[PDB]
């Protein structure tokens, strides 16, 4: 079930979406709770914007790739134009990942609409908040928003068993590496650097001993370098 | 007419190009029998070679970084930043090659240099492989943005026998000017030097224009226009 794990934690696709909205919409059937059908419509919508804008890229970047040119003849006109053309895909992927942001916030507060605790203990329930924060954890990971992955992060491994999740503590070990390395080429405090870099190392180590186990091969080794 | 002649000497070599250039000068190195002269020949040749194993590299190592798959690579930053380590790979190699070409690029001129008998410097043959390394030279430079490097280059080519009379020097010479009017503009720095780097790029923007579509043409007209306003 670890190659299931990993095939949650990345950028969506056509066979998982179907996949996963197929089982959302039969759980929203079961469950007959009307917060959660919006929430479960925000969610959808959200994760809609993304496919939408990474399928836009592919085809504008094959677009751009196939194209002639035969009046730009220097290095130079190819290295402007290659700039220009990756500031339309910057300006297209920060704008459908507002959109994408603003459903998974709608998501959330349809799910905090459910005030019934029994209703929030539900398997259904703790799914589809799972689902949301994976989904926009991914959105901000894949823009390279790594702190402000964190919360979302910590969010997560609260819902269930989800802290027993190898994926979850490898992106929290990397976005702490991205704070402590930020700390690095800046003028920042030496209490945050150490800070940062012992979460980043507590996170990578559970991480790996979810997969592979304690006292086992990998575990030893990772022990090993940050000794 | 020869207008597309011209414009095919005046860019990036291609193997088109290579081959009927060093088809002809060897063929002029047999008749000019002058050693100075086959040593310039030998040099320029490295030079442009330099060049086209370059630009041969380029390609094939685009394809190369293009056809892998990498699974490893899943979100688009990192995508940017492989491109961009990519991009600095093909910079760097596309300098060192630039700098190598102009290092023999300088000595087939040099070896020209060492031909002191006024009688051979005017021979066409060594006039035609003169043009031929300076072009060259303008060219490598032009393709990695040195514009005001191809100035004095631009300046030396126009002096040989006709060279004067070619619309893609003049067009070259507009387009440095414009580069170096551009730049006082930008730096906002000593601008004793404007009028002159604008009356220049305007001298050779007319001349270009001239050149091809003829004088009193409505070309030539709508440009005397521009330079008035």
């Amino acid at each position: 079930e670890i190659m299931e794990q990993e095939s949650l934690w990345k950028n969506p696709d056509f066979k998982g979406y179907n996949k996963t909205f197929q089982e959302l919409h039969q759980l929203s059937k079961t469950f007959a709770n009307n917060q959660f059908r919006l929430a479960l419509s925000n969610y959808q919508s959200g994760v809609n914007t993304i496919m939408k804008n990474r399928d836009w890229v592919e085809q504008y970047r094959k677009e751009e790739a196939e194209k002639k040119r035969l009046d730009e003849k220097w290095y130079w006109q190819k290295v402007d134009r290659k700039a220009r053309e990756e500031r339309v895909v910057y300006r297209e992927k920060m704008k459908a990942k507002q959109d994408a942001l603003n459903y998974f916030s709608k998501a959330i507060n349809h799910l905090d609409e459910i005030k019934n605790p029994d209703l929030r203990e539900r398997p259904e329930f703790k799914r589809l908040l799972s689902d949301v924060y994976r989904s926009w954890i991914m959105a901000e990971y894949d823009l390279q928003n790594l702190p402000q992955t964190i919360p979302i992060l910590e969010l997560y491994i609260e819902i269930d068993d989800n802290e027993k999740e190898y994926p979850a503590h490898k992106y929290l070990a990397s976005a702490y590496s991205f704070e402590e390395n930020m700390i690095k080429k800046t003028k920042g405090p030496d209490d945050m650097l150490f800070k940062y870099r012992y979460k980043k190392n507590v996170h990578l180590l559970r991480a790996t001993e979810l997969k592979y186990g304690k006292d086992s091969p990998e575990y030893k080794h990772i022990v090993n370098v940050i000794n």
